[PDB]
């Protein structure tokens, strides 16, 4: 598509992505926004341009990259007030990170608030020229990726705080819902004998989705950028934000076939070509799939996921074995979330120029309570318990899938089980905390200087504040982070504009 330099347009205007026509925030125009591409070692340089004339969606914006460490760069992380002071209307801003380190699958949104869920997300992938999976697959470009995407009839700040569901489940930016217009649906096409390599996405903003594909398989290689161990699966269980990269072997004689994205929450049901897409074999007739979904026998399993290189997990294998353990108690008081009694309610001023105005105690950062300090070259163990309590359960809207910025993890105990791996965990950049008795638990090395933002990804749980901030090495913060002008020429654009134009 577009990158590794170039520039977003972000717009409003009404897309009909499901038979119904709404008016939402969009990249370059088209919804989802435009493929992002690069190679690993690339120089990113994205010049985000702000055109937003709908006050009730937001006029000013600022986009994250999701699973891109942003080292140097932290000025070009994306989430507001705590790495960033939002972009105004009629500026633009200039997104300069490279990405040495880092091969895989990505996807970009807007971190201001419940924005994204308007329309603002798009998929990001930087591909390895030195792929040590080039050997397994034929096809890998811009068909190739999938995205699943949650859609909502009402508008984010229009709606309630937390909706129960979304109207319809758009795969490549096309679904249906209930009582449907039966409009286009999403058409992927394959070439027999032919391997393809399909870069999933969730840009979700609160359910989780069964994916599957009728009468195939899905080999996965790569999870949340991160490359792991070839595993043979079904169905896959993905929760937002997290990505998945499977090879499919088109063995199959030429027929449609469906692919299905079954959320958790909402209307679950393939009757009416509902949460549905089409696996189109060159040479079949250009008719809807009349293939049928069977049980799951090899359905992905978080705990069997093994990475491809150094695959164990830092820190000695206890539990408590770490340089920082650090157990995060959760709680939620009717409209917002809570995490050690204390709810993220972002500061005037962003957590980062915080540290260059001389912050440095945890003490002296805003939000209080919410900002914790760690050192470098230290360990690190998060532990996310959901709990059932004396009969009170707290953080319901389960499960949670967590995200931490700036860092991949090693998930050393998955949702479900009990058991810890410290061996060889999967590792990613964001998890799912479960379902009451799971005490989810992720260990990873403190290697980059800066604020990172740990929240649950949901993003309506977002806004209610569910989240902290890691000063990861606040000393060398200022100088290990070099600001650009624009980016300081921010904060005050920003904060001079009316409540009107925000
Ligand atoms: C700005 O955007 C909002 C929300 O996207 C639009 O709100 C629509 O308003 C009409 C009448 O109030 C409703 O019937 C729709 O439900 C609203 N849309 C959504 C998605 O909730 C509003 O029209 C926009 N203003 C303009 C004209 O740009
Ligand atoms: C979730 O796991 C963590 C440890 O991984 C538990 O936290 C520790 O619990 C022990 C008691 O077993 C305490 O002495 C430690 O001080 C705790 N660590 C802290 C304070 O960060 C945590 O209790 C577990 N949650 C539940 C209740 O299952
Ligand atoms: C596309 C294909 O070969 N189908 C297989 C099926 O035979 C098998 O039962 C399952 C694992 O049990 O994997 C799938
Ligand atoms: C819930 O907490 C939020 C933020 O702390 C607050 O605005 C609201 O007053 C609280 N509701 C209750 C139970 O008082
Ligand atoms: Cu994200
Ligand atoms: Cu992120
Ligand atoms: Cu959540
Ligand atoms: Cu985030």
């Amino acid at each position: 598509a577009i990158g590794p330099v170039t520039d977003l347009t972000i717009s409003n205007a009404d897309v009909t992505p499901d038979g119904f026509t709404r008016a939402a925030v969009v990249a370059n125009g088209v919804f989802p926004g435009p493929l992002i591409t690069g190679n690993k070692g690339d120089n990113f340089q994205i010049n985000v341009i702000d055109n937003l004339t709908n006050a009730t969606m937001l006029k000013t914006t600022t986009i994250h990259w999701h699973g891109l460490f942003q080292h140097g760069t932290n000025w070009a992380d994306g989430p507001a007030f705590v790495n960033q002071c939002p972009i105004a209307s009629g500026n633009s801003f200039l997104y300069d990170f490279t990405v040495p380190d880092q091969a895989g699958t990505f996807w970009y949104h807007s971190h201001l608030s419940t924005q994204y869920c308007d329309g603002l997300r798009g998929p990001l992938v930087v591909y390895d020229p030195s792929d040590p999976y080039a050997s397994m697959y034929d096809v890998d470009d811009d068909t190739t990726v999938i995205t699943l995407s949650d859609w909502y009839h009402t508008a984010a700040k229009l709606g309630p705080a937390f909706p129960p569901n979304a109207d319809s489940v758009l795969i490549n930016g096309l679904g249906r819902f209930a009582g449907g217009n039966a409009s286009d649906l999403a058409v992927i096409t394959v070439e027999q004998n032919k391997r393809y390599r399909f870069r999933l996405v969730s840009l979700s903003c609160d359910p989780n989705f069964t994916f599957s594909i009728d009468g195939h398989n899905m080999t996965i290689i790569e999870v949340d950028g991160v490359n792991h161990e070839p595993l043979e699966v079904d169905s896959i269980q993905i929760f937002a934000s997290q990505r998945y990269s499977f090879v499919l072997n088109a063995t199959q004689s030429v027929d449609n076939y469906w692919i299905r994205a079954i959320p958790n929450t909402g209307t679950i049901d393939t009757t009416g070509g509902l949460n549905s897409a089409i696996l189109r074999y060159s040479g079949a007739d250009i008719v809807d799939p009349t293939a049928n979904a069977t049980t799951s026998v090899i359905p992905l399993v978080e705990t069997d996921l093994v990475p491809l290189d150094s695959p164990a997990a830092p820190g000695d294998p206890v539990v408590g074995g770490v340089d920082l353990a650090m157990n995060l108690d959760f709680s939620f008081n009717g409209t917002n979330f809570f995490i050690n009694n204390e709810t993220l309610i972002p500061p005037t001023v962003p957590v980062l120029l915080q540290i260059l105005s001389g912050a440095q105690s945890a003490s002296d950062l805003l939000p209080t309570g919410s900002v914790y300090t760690l050192p470098l070259n230290s360990t690190i163990e998060l532990s996310f318990p959901i709990t059932t309590v004396n009969g009170v359960t707290n953080a319901p809207g389960a499960p949670h899938p967590f995200h931490l910025h700036g860092h991949a993890f090693s998930v050393v105990r998955s949702a479900g089980s009990s058991d810890y791996n410290y061996v060889n965990p999967v590792r990613r950049d964001t998890v799912s905390t479960g379902n009451p008795g799971d005490n989810v638990t992720i260990r990873f090395t403190t290697d980059n200087a800066g604020p990172w933002f740990l929240h649950c990804h949901i993003d309506f749980h977002l806004e209610a504040g569910f989240a902290i901030v890691f000063a990861e090495d606040t000393p060398d913060t200022a100088s290990v982070n070099p600001v650009p002008t624009a980016w300081s020429d921010l904060c005050p654009t920003y904060d001079a504009l009316d409540p009107s134009d925000h």
